[PDB]
């Protein structure tokens, strides 16, 4: 042709910057925006952590270089990594057969991952997502060159988890097939299962010898304990199942911006963890030649500081405590408003988004008449409430849904 | 298989992390390593630009925050990125008809442009690259999908530019095929065209309608000149030749450890740019969410700030004329020591590495002899040698080939 991008098409647009965008175009007072990513303070402005802060502090007082950090990644905050989800006393670490890298955040990771399988994982092509999945979990894998499925993980009816049918869609999975499992909150529900369902998938998956691909980035934010929200990784991994973790420290640590990320998988022998390793190096280099180096050291300075660890602990779950509140106060304002729904799955719910099981023409009616701009599937961001407009939108919710 | 990872083989070494370990081993007084892949002082410790620092301490001042940036990455960043690549008075940035996108480095950017390719060029699979190309190249074109091929552009025999052989082998290209121009100097030979000869090319492409991909990532750094190393590239576009250019600002800048790159292409409309950074940034999303962001935030600054970026252009000149000084006492020495091998191609050569043309048995001899580690093709890099020690190479040098 002419032109060499001449048959080159618009993209589709994102709706979750479209979101955005109608939020900042509106002119109303009282106007909320539940579509924000990312985790914000009571007043609604971007918050640091401090421990991140006086980690900058003592970096610039270093005054280290900024050579290339190693292909695999710092070896600090890849053992830190790696501790942090496993535990400080794991078997697995004290046998050494694991093997962590540092990556671009969570993408990366997943990335990384679903490249490895493409690359060795000759058993299947068929990777199992949940029904109602994150977003930019599909293309990842369709571009590494993975197929998708799909099996039941949320249940509308009772706006909860639907816990039989995802035992049955996991037991007619096809063994020896790839399986990706939320570790914590789900992204877009946040409905996580009991203890004793993840024993029961957990017995499930070893009877059937299925691959767990695990994706743990809100760990500690969750519930203000990183121990109970790693509990699932470590029953699977005391279970005997070798599993793959994609951590992300973008929101336990607030580093969004640094993509801070490492991906760990769990191997027989030493000898097998450092072949995946040479191999996971090879897949990395054309992708990246190494890693950036300030989240990193920041986080790795976090990790193995005890004073430092301890005070990031402190406002992880500060926040995590923020965000059960300020559930709770939506659910105790829609009680007073006097809504005669159960809105109980909104505090059974853990994590930053919720379904509050809203119909789109409701969606609708909300952006138009309260301003409230949301996602037309009912996802909402309990960062986004805060506690002067937590009334305000349960008064709306309910006149919506009168 | 009983075992997910049974199957995997153990990874072929890096030759140059045998290099540096080799070097490092060794207890010789004496050693030098002339396999480091970045610059270095005249002691030989990392060098930090003082620019950097003061842009860090600006930036700490502002106590900016750290949510995400756009998946494109930073406008103010990718801006300053164009007009620096196009030039300051550029037709392309009045008309607008370019794009520009924020990635991991060089490597990100090649990767990023490979996937396009891969994407949308459909008018062919096959990449061409010099002969001698840079290592990671392959691999990255290898698994975005894209054949390779290779044409000469090294000739042993006069150890300097083929322009005859790569002019033929252009023209024996096929049209419309991507091609790969080492912008300024080529990083495993450091020979770069005369500008004469880069007009001859220019108009072998037009004539074959071929499509460049440039890989500007010494820009700067090469002479102490950006508007001469970009020449090739301007001459290009003023021709009527849409480019891409990966640039990285690891060396012109210093920031090795914090991934900064761009990947700009030139199209012919602002409707097309357009649309190309929305296949972009859907093509970018499922690699990584965003690029990291202290990187470019301090790119943009030095870029942005007229003191700054004065600063930044003297220490780049300072370390081109360092390089250049080195390359000129090297051979200096040798025609000291009587060596009558004519070493002329050592100062025509531009960049941090040469050839020296080295036999590979001549490169066993040094290492095992005088402890002077290399690599097998004869490559060195300039910045790791010194004014103390260049007397030492070149003696050697000159015992080895005498
Ligand atoms: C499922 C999932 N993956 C990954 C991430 C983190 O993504 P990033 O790599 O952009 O930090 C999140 C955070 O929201 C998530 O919910
Ligand atoms: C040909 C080439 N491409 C790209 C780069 C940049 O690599 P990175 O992305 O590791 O900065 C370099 C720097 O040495 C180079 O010589």
């Amino acid at each position: 042709a002419s032109s060499w991008w001449t048959h080159v098409e618009m993209g589709p647009p994102d709706p979750i910057l479209g979101v955005t965008e109608a939020f900042k175009r509106d002119t109303n007072s009282k106007k909320m925006n539940l579509g924000v990513g990312a985790y914000r303070d009571d007043n609604g402005k971007p918050y640091v952590l401090p421990s991140v802060r006086k980690a900058e502090a003592q970096i610039a007082a270093k005054n280290l270089d900024k050579e290339y950090l190693p292909i695999g990644g710092l070896a600090e905050f890849c053992k830190a990594s790696a501790e942090l989800a496993l535990g400080e006393n794991s078997e697995v670490l004290k046998s050494g057969r694991f093997v962590t890298v540092q990556t671009i955040s969570g993408t990366g990771a997943l990335r990384i991952g679903a490249s490895f399988l493409q690359r060795f994982f000759k058993f299947s092509r068929d990777v199992f997502l949940p029904k109602p999945t994150w977003g930019n979990h599909t293309p990842i894998f369709r571009d590494a060159g993975m197929q998708l499925q799909g099996y039941r993980y949320y249940d509308p009816k009772t706006c909860g988890f639907d816990f039989t049918g995802a035992v049955e869609d996991i037991s007619k999975i096809p063994e020896q097939s790839v399986l990706l499992l939320h570790a914590c909150a789900h992204n877009p529900t946040g409905v996580d299962p009991r203890p004793e369902q993840w024993k029961e998938i957990a017995t499930v998956v070893k009877k059937r010898n299925l691959f767990a691909f695990f994706d743990m980035a809100y760990q500690g934010f969750a519930s203000g304990d990183g121990d109970k929200d790693a509990w699932a990784v470590r029953h699977f991994i005391e279970q005997g199942i070798n599993v793959c973790l994609c951590q992300s420290y973008a929101k336990n640590m607030g580093l969004y911006g640094e993509r801070v990320g490492a991906f760990t998988m769990v191997c027989k022998d030493a000898d097998e963890a450092k072949r995946v390793e040479s191999q996971l190096k090879i897949l990395i280099r054309p992708m990246y030649s190494n890693p950036p180096l300030n989240g990193a050291r920041i986080a790795a300075a976090i990790l193995n500081t005890p004073d430092l660890r301890k005070q990031w602990l402190q406002e992880v779950k500060v926040m995590a405590d923020r965000i059960i509140g300020m559930r709770t106060q939506l659910v105790s304002n829609l009680k007073k408003e006097g809504s005669t729904h159960n809105w109980q799955h909104i505090t059974d719910q853990i994590g930053m988004f919720c379904f509050t099981g809203l119909k789109p023409e409701q969606v609708e009616r909300l952006i138009k008449e309260f301003s409230i701009y949301m996602t037309k599937d009912g996802r909402i961001s309990v960062a986004g409430v805060t506690s002067s407009n937590v009334g305000y939108l349960a008064h709306a919710i309910h006149q919506v849904t009168k």
